[PDB]
């Protein structure tokens, strides 16, 4: 859907900004510093679920740029494993949110965060 | 969810980038230049439906900036009407996509686009 590779970069960076905000805005809730409203979090995690699928389609062939390492492309199956682990952990976060349990939410949240970092460590430029 | 007003600006601009891409990427389909796959469009419009709700929460009090005119805040009920007309036209686009009819899709698409422009004409800086 991108006229030029720059447009894929812009898209993925914007998708990531959104995803990161819908993830990170729950940090005070999982830490107990903000109240836990099960319906509020369930709705937010449904947004996050949609957003979490969007970046990966904007690393198509030819869309090198931004802070993406070239190894994303050179090792496409390996990158896909990092993406899949992350998406599987989002499924578990959805489950915890749907169950309305803060202890399960905080565990699932931490698993997602670990998956974010693992992909960055391999595939995001310093 | 924003630490500083700048963060709301960044969020809304990213939300808009996404929304615009999921809207605009259908232009070749509504024009007939790309094939019409009803399932593909139904899925894309479901993404668009989620995205189309996101910008408006990031024009909260105190988040003046970017290319937002100050009248967004000064005339909050009026801005809300432009936002609601747009969101109602998204509901109609979802209906057309769910119905699998390209003639209804192209009409609903044009209605959404008109709603985008109407809000810009009043509330987006030149
Ligand atoms: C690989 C499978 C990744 C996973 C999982 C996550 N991120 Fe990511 N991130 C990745 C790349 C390759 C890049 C660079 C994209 C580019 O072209 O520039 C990024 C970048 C970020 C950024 C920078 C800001 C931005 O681009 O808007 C942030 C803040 C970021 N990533 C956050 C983030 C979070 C919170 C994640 C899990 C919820 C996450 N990323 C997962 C690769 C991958
Ligand atoms: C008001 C109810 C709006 C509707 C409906 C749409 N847009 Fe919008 N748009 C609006 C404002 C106030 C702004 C400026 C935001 C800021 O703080 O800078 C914008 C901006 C854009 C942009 C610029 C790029 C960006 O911010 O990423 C684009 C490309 C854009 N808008 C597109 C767009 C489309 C395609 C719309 C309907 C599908 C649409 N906008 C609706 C206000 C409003």
């Amino acid at each position: 859907q991108f006229a030029k590779p720059e447009d894929a970069v812009k898209y993925r960076q914007s998708a990531i900004t959104l995803m990161a905000s819908h993830f990170g805005r729950m940090t005070p809730v999982v830490k107990g510093q903000a109240p836990y409203d099960a319906a509020q979090i369930k709705a937010n995690v449904e947004v996050l679920k949609t957003l979490s699928a969007l970046p990966w389609a904007a690393f198509g062939p030819g869309t090198e740029g931004g802070d993406a390492r070239p190894e994303i492309w050179s090792d496409a199956a390996s990158f896909k494993q990092k993406q899949q682990a992350f998406q599987d952990n989002i499924v578990k976060l959805s489950a915890a949110a749907d169950a309305g349990d803060l202890d399960k939410l905080r565990a699932a949240f931490g698993d997602v965060g670990a998956s974010c970092k693992a992909c960055h460590d391999a595939y995001r430029k310093k």
